[PDB]
């Protein structure tokens, strides 16, 4: 049994919910939230601004940190670092920007980040802001991730279209 609440089971292992994750990873604390991130780990809008603001920039201060250290990260790639006081552990996860032309295939190998961890706080990778058909995210979602994924949808007209639409 978790303290994730008012969920619709998808799968044996996906659920999903219309919630903002900021805060839902506030009232539940998750041991990993997903941010939604990119190679830079810059935090500037959608999810990535969003949790990034609830820690009031520390997120962004670990984060420029991390850069300078290790350098970007790849598309379809992750790290873990702090979740401040949202989470344990933050995942950022770098789904491919169809609005910087990255490959929708490497949308697969971004959820397989999630696989690294047994239950995880998270959005629709590539979904909002970075370009991609929020549908296919699910699907792919589905498909890859084996680990108990708690997806926080934001839209609650998607959110509708998503359960409507789910094979
Ligand atoms: O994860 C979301 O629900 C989301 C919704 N709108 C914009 C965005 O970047 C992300």
């Amino acid at each position: 049994v978790n303290s994730f609440s008012g969920y619709l089971k998808l799968t044996d292992n996906v659920y999903i919910k219309n919630a903002d994750i900021v805060e839902e990873a506030k009232k539940v604390k998750p041991t990993v939230v997903v941010n939604a991130a990119n190679v830079y780990l810059k935090h500037g809008g959608g999810v990535a601004g969003a949790l990034n603001k609830a820690t009031n920039n520390a997120m962004q201060v670990e984060s420029d940190d991390y850069i300078a250290t290790n350098g970007p990260l790849k598309v379809g790639g992750s790290c873990v670092l702090s979740g401040h006081n949202l989470a344990k552990h933050c995942l950022h996860v770098v789904g491919p920007n169809v609005n910087k032309g990255e490959d929708i295939q490497l949308l697969k190998s971004a959820y397989e980040n999630f696989n690294q961890h047994e239950v995880l706080l998270a959005p629709l990778l590539s979904a909002g802001i970075f370009g991609a058909d929020p549908i296919h995210s699910l699907r792919v979602c589905v498909d890859t991730v084996r680990t108990n994924v708690y997806l926080a949808v934001f839209d609650k007209n998607l959110y509708d279209k998503l359960v409507s639409s789910f094979l």
